[PDB]
């Protein structure tokens, strides 16, 4: 009883700004079932239906949603997208939680591969997050009132209340900081220490409105209603041109960081490793994943085993144009 999984979308036709929180796309609360999850973005686009309201989709649905609702760049989408598809998602349903486990996603894998959702913490989701806390304290899921005033402060100190790219450098050291201080358990390598620094300049690229061209700012009402209620601002229009990680090497450039992490459960003593992939040598991030992938699937048989080098190939579209040429892998051959 399983699927046959499309090629990733294509760019969208139009690819300008538009309004968005329109009349065919309310938001609406939460009805029992329904699933949220650690992305403000994907939250915000179930809670408007551009998404299903339940918060699991297909792949192909997670990529048109972002374009549509966000102009999230079309490799972008695809690279994030069948990132979180192979490690959190069920390959022979096809379908993906952009939260935790639900029966939604259909009949389980064999373990030890799980299809839990974006919720799963190790290898995609990770610490030293803007709204949410590091696992190691209970709930990596959930919007923190607390880190938003940190979000609030750091706007006040650096952006005139607002929050812009110097914001974005210094709140993503100091939230580094936290971290090494209070989780003996942190972790800041391969996926979790580039994802991060993209995540800090999406409320910029993507939650400020596209009418806005000069002077790009997130005010904290804006940033509220999308971190904390899954709602578009009033109004809204999203960005103007396909937008993703744009000036993500300002914010490392700000407080340069290696990746690594606290050794021997002990807080204030991270090491660097040196195997870990980073900004120069992107391609170890492609391999380290495969390997995962690996691991959550050691022998797969029959439509497990196609739709995971269909997703594969799909996945080594997307990370070829952007980590600029990476040698495809092939762990369970072809079709
Ligand atoms: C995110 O948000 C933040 C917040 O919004 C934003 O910050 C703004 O960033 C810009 C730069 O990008 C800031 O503007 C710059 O300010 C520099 C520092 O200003 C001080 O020093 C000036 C130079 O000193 C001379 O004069 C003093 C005596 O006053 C003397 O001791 C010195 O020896 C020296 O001779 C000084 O002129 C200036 O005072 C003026 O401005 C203040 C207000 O800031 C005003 O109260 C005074 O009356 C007076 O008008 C101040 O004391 C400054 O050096 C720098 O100038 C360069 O650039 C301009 C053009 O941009 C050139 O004309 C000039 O020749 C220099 O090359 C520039 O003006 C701005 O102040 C920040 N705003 C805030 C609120 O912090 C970030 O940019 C945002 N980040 C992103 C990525 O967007
Ligand atoms: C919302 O998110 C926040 C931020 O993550 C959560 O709050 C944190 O909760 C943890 C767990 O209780 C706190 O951890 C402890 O912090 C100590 C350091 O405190 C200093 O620094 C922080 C900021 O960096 C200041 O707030 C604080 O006042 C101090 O100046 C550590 O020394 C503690 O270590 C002990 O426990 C660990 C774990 O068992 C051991 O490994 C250590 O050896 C040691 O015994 C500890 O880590 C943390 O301080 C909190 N941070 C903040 C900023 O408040 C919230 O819980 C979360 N939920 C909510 C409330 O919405
Ligand atoms: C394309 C598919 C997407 C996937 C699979 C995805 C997945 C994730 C995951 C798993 C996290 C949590 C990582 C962490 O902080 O631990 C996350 C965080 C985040 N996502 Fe997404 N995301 C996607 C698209 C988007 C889009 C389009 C935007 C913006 C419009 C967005 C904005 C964010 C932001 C800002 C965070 C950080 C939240 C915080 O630190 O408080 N994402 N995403
Ligand atoms: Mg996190």
């Amino acid at each position: 009883q399983g699927v046959d999984p499309p090629p990733p979308p294509g760019p969208p036709s139009f690819t300008g700004t538009k309004l968005v929180n329109d009349a065919d796309h309310p938001w609406q609360p939460l009805r029992e079932g329904d699933i949220r999850g650690p992305c403000p973005g994907l939250n915000t686009l179930a809670s408007h239906g551009y998404l299903p309201r339940d918060g699991v989709a297909t792949p192909a649905q997670i990529i048109t949603a972002t374009q549509e609702g966000f102009n999230f760049e079309n490799n972008a989408a695809i690279v994030a997208t069948y990132l979180g598809h192979l490690l959190n998602g069920n390959l022979v349903t096809d379908l993906l939680s952009i939260g935790g486990a639900t029966p939604k996603t259909g009949p389980p894998p064999p373990p030890p591969a799980h299809a839990g959702g974006l919720n799963v913490h190790g290898t995609f989701e990770g610490d030293a997050g803007m709204t949410r806390a590091d696992e190691f304290f209970g709930d990596n899921h959930s919007f923190n009132q607390t880190l938003f005033d940190k979000f609030v402060d750091f706007s006040n100190r650096y952006g005139g209340g607002f929050y812009n790219l110097t914001v974005a450098g210094e709140l993503r050291y100091s939230r580094i900081q936290d971290s090494i201080a209070t989780n003996p358990e942190f972790q800041f390598k391969n996926v979790r220490f580039i994802t991060a620094y993209g995540e800090t300049v999406f409320p910029i690229n993507l939650f400020v409105d596209g009418r806005v061209t000069t002077d790009r700012k997130l005010s904290m009402e804006d940033a509220a209603s999308i971190f904390r209620d899954m709602r578009f601002p009033d109004d809204f229009h999203r960005s103007a041109v396909p937008a993703s990680n744009e000036g993500a090497d300002q914010v490392l450039a700000a407080h340069p960081w290696v990746p690594g992490g606290n050794a021997d459960n002990q807080v204030n003593n991270y090491v660097e490793d040196p195997d870990s992939a980073d900004f120069t040598h992107l391609c170890r991030l492609y391999e380290f994943v495969v390997g995962s992938v690996q691991e959550l699937y050691p022998n797969p048989t029959g439509i497990l085993r196609r739709n995971l080098i269909k997703n594969l190939h799909y996945w080594w579209t997307g990370v070829n144009v952007a980590f600029g040429g990476c040698d495809e892998l092939f762990p369970y051959g072809q079709l």
